[PDB]
């Protein structure tokens, strides 16, 4: 009845609710292996600790859960700061568990010792500390889980020295405690929700923009109720697009990108409700672009230095998004009636359509596979059944153009962060949630991006994961040499091309099934044979460079 | 219409609703103290910093507002850090304004340069930033202030370079942002409610347990109306204490220390409801010697890692304090007529008397005034238009006995950080946040510690402030000497007696009115003259050193 | 005459005699490629910016120069932080350039903004600092590199904002410095020097030890007098190796691992001088298995903090290393001949061979090829002209056995960070180093090891670098699988096995020329080959996991 550090750190993630990390092995966390082998907790081992970083998000992210990822001290905990930098501008909730030197041996000199991990931490963490002694762990591990599932959601670091987790103590010693946090999050006040309402109400172009937070919290349910009861069309971040695939075909406004052209159209919503969308990048900042200047804007945000950040707002509210949604779902479910709104989501509807149809007339695959062709070809196979992670640049910026009108399960985009190459862990831990949701992952990424983790195509063999990785291959840092030429100029070309490389070659080494296409049969034929088998994939898709997508034409 | 950085701060503070600021000047922040000068806007500068930052503590503590302290670059800022830290740990707002080195003259070796204030400042508050453009300022300024108003309250570090604030823009060319953030804070989600309040209505003991946040929203009305429905009593830590003035005299439980006990009298409470009282050092961290390991708590703190940090909890509520007091009232308007709890108040009543008798049977002033007798000299004068601040630390600890008696406008103790010495600023900053309440400040404070800020004798002579400063002497660092002694032996007393000086006569050097005293008729004499005229004073009370207070044992 | 931020960082590299840097593209650090372009300096773009970091370490200890990595703002720094983690520990002086947000717009939550990146590095590196105006850059960029060549060698890592980059200054506002600092480092006091000399001189068993400060500042032709006046015989850590390279046969101690059976041959050194290797990991942290706590210390480092750290010294001066050669031969040229040291150095020489001798008995390959046997056929090709970094851990602990008799041109094995991986793009960088000198890399590294930056086989081909990798594929991370079978139990294996992929398949698919081998024949048939054509290559080595190099049977 003596157990390890490590035995305590398991017991206190069971109880928990934890049933999967992501990480890979040092001596220094043995104790964690251990006690998860005996207990038939799976261990997910990659072939690097930034993939099994960005693994424990892609499985927070599909799953709306909590990701854990497991490295050992020093440059395991140095090759997943990537990771946590992700989960911190993402807030992903993630417990980034690192191992570290031993206490005893402090200031030796010795292995892997003496890198200060939770200050290099520190600025991209809700929490990141240093356990001190073995009878801390089991509440100094449900204190790191209760800060990053808070809103609003984000990364922890708790850092377990080897000593501490070797140390035996009595099991009876030191309680495990239960995760006792409770799953409704904090709502408006009434006052400010009828005011909410009020303007929604009285609004001509009400429109809500959904972003992570309303993700996390998952309260889909509620969220149909509220956009039944007052037809407003709902907009979302990448984030937050997948909260958008059970509603009604006439709310469905698709990425906040598509707001782009309201101004011009005469259509400028006159009010946004912004539950968890930041102002920033996806929001087009201050700028006015998507978020109308003239609008009034009521925003939900569980951190009230975002509300109003880079734009004058109405009402500011510090609530819950998940909490916000419900008291909102509950508020109309009282109402006997809200404005009729067939008309305006009707042009919500045909704005999106003119974006699509002009992309489409504009778009040619006569002497190479276009990018939006390509993208098309997948569009065809998502659903509610389906996870797509996007990676690359140009990449993604091309599938965004196809990701309004359907309906996926799941959509894991780059964030404020936007990291090349962290896509491919991402979806490896988007797939491990999957499983159980009975859903198939495919990752959509570019040719410079994969070669971040392409060792990782061992890991879904290995592993038995059947995560298709789809390469839009134009032999380039597209996204950077689109930059040269159109920044700096046409003959300014230099370190962005990757004329180099059979990346289905590389998969096919590992042990998984490769593809090469070049145009819309080859590839329609490739992604339903590798859909039909339940085995990884890697199709490399030869698509052009040249065209440039309307986000980066904007 | 070209008008400086500083002029841009000064105009968002004004459109915060800021109407006063506490510091000391510098030509780093010449700038703010021009814009302050031409709009009428009082800076109380003191003679340190460390009085300063303690003096925007104590006005936004006894004022429930945003504090603001204004320091200039290099060592007014690291005078400044003590302020944070008690901040910090104390949950107050502070906007801690900070000049610094020039953008353009960065790593020259140069005055007040080369100090990384943002990083000194980082793990002791809710956000730290450096102003990198003029332009930026409003925004970044309302934003900060956002960040420190919000639950849990803390300080803010806003780093201000010098070319930035002397930087002159067009008016026109940056908006000045309202405030707008909600007052109202986020609520429970019904659910979570409907269960506290059911487990309060079946618990035959249950009692509620104030801390900070309480303060922060003084939700007095609702607070009364819940009470009044309830028949609960209520307890506080120091921070708290004050929202118990406006109840009934049945349902004040005072002090939580006076739970100690409870369990020895078979009285144990079998339900706590916690609103923003932390388990911590005021609450007998997780002994349950306050908190009963068998009772069941409800705790709810904006804070989701102080969620039975130290404790199981029954129920853990991520809310805004006053946003619940406020629901609970709310609830418990509209629902059944609540079970007598008279039987169970009385005891609470009875259990603090017998405490308070105990202590008197005790207390002797045969051969030198008792520190006992001494604080019932002060309690006589504590009601509503009264703020007490406490400093000290025997000093406080005795104080703390007749304080659960009295209804006391504000008190303002030591909280975690314990740093001897914060007392004086603390109170200067009450006692111009009272100003507008009609209160009158009183310091209670040790020998020892009113040295740490005794040219602020200067300060509130120059100001006109009529803060009262009682000085309990005992020659002596008084709880480290009995630490000393009963810890190591009686005859291991060194680096703590303090055997020399008049502080009445420093007093008297400054311009205040001194008083130096030795029993309860000289020192009751010198009090009740001291309230009966609006003038600073210092009032010098010899007090045996001896007793040991009850909390210094337990 | 307008130029950008990035040109006036590209001018002063140059001017300070920057011959190439490695790194990752991003629009944020675009101005810095493009006057790259301008000014035909290369930049070696890689596939990952962790490769490319710990490229600008191995180009730097290989090198034995200033190494300059280049990233982009987020992403491109975070993936920077094992190389500054690594180049840390091990004392390289590398500048780490990193893009951020614009200073303009702060605040605005925008892409790769928002990642307090000098507050990240600050405990990593010797300096960590965001440049706040364009006309600071050149006076920033020598600050830095100054700060990173100076004694301890050591990383920086300079943050330039987009728009301090991109906005355009005119050129004849600023100054560009030249580089004004003394290639020659301190040295000791005459004082101390005369009690460190008399202290070698008295004693009957005296060794030296040095460290990778030693090998920073190269003082190749001072140690070879210091070495021949003296007849002391010379060891060195993983990093002080290549500074043997040059010594007499009888005055090489090899690898300092080697002192360990001293003892019970009644032969431990009475006398230690360490010429900045530190006490830890690599010279028996303060057990005194290796420096015996009965000899007398002399130690010198430029870091005052390490003197002494972990146990007792005699002489403890605070000097550079390469100073403190420079002062020894010195003194040495002008004073009485040395005892003959020959009986001694003998002895140093015969526990060296029996060490060897005993592995080479006790090692065999009859049912799979041993990683002992496998080391022996890369030590045969090893000297002056050959650069070989190590990687992987079994791999390296056997590999480390075969060093000591060889004379290699360069050797870079881990260091106290231990970061499985880093030899890759380590080695990537010693190969652009080498190049200039005529020296061939060999990257001997695991299985597991190689995983972490396979794709840096694509930066080979596209860059027609001939660096040879050599894989010891022992199908599993294996160090780490027998802690478990070791500490733990025989059953206990999880999470360490890698049963499963072809990596010369991987590096063929990137267009390197892969070999599959398994024994000393077909092992020393493929690295001949890859040796006699200047192309890179993957060697994938099937070695036994089972036998327990001698480093991990003392631990
Ligand atoms: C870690 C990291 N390194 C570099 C960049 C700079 N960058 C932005 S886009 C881009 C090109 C990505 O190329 P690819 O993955 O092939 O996608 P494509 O644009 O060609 O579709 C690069 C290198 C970045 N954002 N993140
Ligand atoms: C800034 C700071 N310095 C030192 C201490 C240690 N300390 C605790 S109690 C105490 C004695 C305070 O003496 P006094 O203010 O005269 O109060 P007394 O206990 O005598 O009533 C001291 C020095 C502290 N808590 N904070
Ligand atoms: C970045 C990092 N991750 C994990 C470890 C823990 N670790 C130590 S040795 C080892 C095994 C290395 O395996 P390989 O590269 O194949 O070399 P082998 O021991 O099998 O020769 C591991 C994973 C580490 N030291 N560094």
């Amino acid at each position: 009845a003596m157990i390890t550090g490590g035995e305590l750190v398991v017991r206190t993630l069971i109880k928990a609710g934890v049933e999967h990390l992501f990480g890979l092995h040092g001596a220094h966390i043995d104790t964690i292996f251990q006690a998860c082998l005996d207990h038939d907790v799976p261990i997910i081992d990659t072939r690097h600790e930034a993939a099994a970083g960005h693994a424990a998000e892609g499985y927070a992210r599909a799953g709306a859960k909590l990701g854990v990822a497991l490295v050992t001290a020093g440059g395991g905990f140095t090759n997943a700061v990537t990771p946590i930098a992700n989960a911190w501008l993402d807030r992903t909730p993630v417990l980034f568990l690192t191992g570290s030197g031993a206490l005893r041996d402090d200031e030796t000199n010795t292995l892997q010792a003496g890198i200060d991990q939770v200050a290099m931490a520190a600025p991209i963490t809700k929490w990141a500390h240093r356990v001190m002694a073995t009878e801390h762990i089991p509440r100094l591990v449900m204190q790191a889980i209760r800060a990053a599932l808070s809103a609003p959601r984000g990364p922890v670091l708790l850092d377990l020295p080897w000593d501490i987790l070797m140390n035996q103590i009595d099991e009876d010693s030191v309680i495990i405690p239960d995760l006792v946090l409770s799953a409704h999050g904090a709502r408006p006040d009434p006052a400010d929700l009828d005011q909410a309402l009020a303007l929604l109400r009285k609004a001509e172009r009400p429109v809500i923009v959904l972003g992570s937070e309303a993700s996390r919290t998952a309260r889909k349910t509620a969220l149909s109720a509220f956009v039944a009861a007052t037809g407003v069309p709902v907009f979302a971040d990448y984030e937050g697009l997948s909260m958008l695939s059970g509603l009604p075909d006439a709310m469905r406004g698709g990425l906040v990108q598509n707001l782009y052209s309201f101004a011009k159209a005469d259509a400028a919503p006159d009010l946004v409700l912004m539950l968890g969308a930041r102002f920033g990048l996806n929001t087009g900042h201050g700028s006015g672009q998507l978020i109308p200047h003239s609008a009034q804007v009521i925003q939900v945000d569980p951190d009230a230095c975002e509300l109003g950040r880079l734009q004058g707002i109405a009402l500011g509210i510090v609530a819950d998004v998940g909490g916000t949604i419900e008291a909102l779902a509950q508020a109309t479910a009282q109402d006997a009636a809200w404005p009729d709104r067939g008309d305006w989501c009707a042009k919500v509807t045909d704005l999106a359509q003119e974006r699509y149809a002009s992309i489409a007339a504009k778009s040619s695959s006569e002497h190479a596979l276009h990018p939006f062709h390509a993208s098309q070809v997948i569009a065809k196979h998502v659903d509610a059944g389906v996870t797509v992670v996007a990676d690359g640049a140009l990449t993604y910026l091309w599938l965004s153009e196809v990701m309004s009108r359907v309906k996926p399960g799941g959509f894991l985009c780059h964030g404020y962060l936007g990291s090349m190459g962290v896509g491919f862990g991402t979806a490896l831990g988007a797939q491990v949630a999957d499983l159980e949701a009975g859903r198939r992952t495919i990752l959509v990424t570019g040719d410079g991006s994969v070669g971040y983790s392409i060792g990782e195509f061992d890991t879904l063999v290995r592993k038995q994961l059947p995560l298709i990785v789809i390469i839009m291959n134009n032999q380039s840092w597209g996204a950077t040499l689109h930059f040269q030429q159109l920044a700096v100029g046409p003959n300014r070309v230099t370190g962005t091309r990757l004329e180099n490389g059979s990346y289905h070659g590389v998969a096919a080494a590992f042990g998984a099934d490769g593809y090469h296409v070049d145009s819309v049969e080859s590839f329609s034929a490739a992604l339903a044979q590798a859909l039909a088998h339940n085995r990884p994939a890697c199709i490399n898709v030869a698509v052009a460079l040249d065209p440039i997508p309307p986000e980066e034409l904007i």
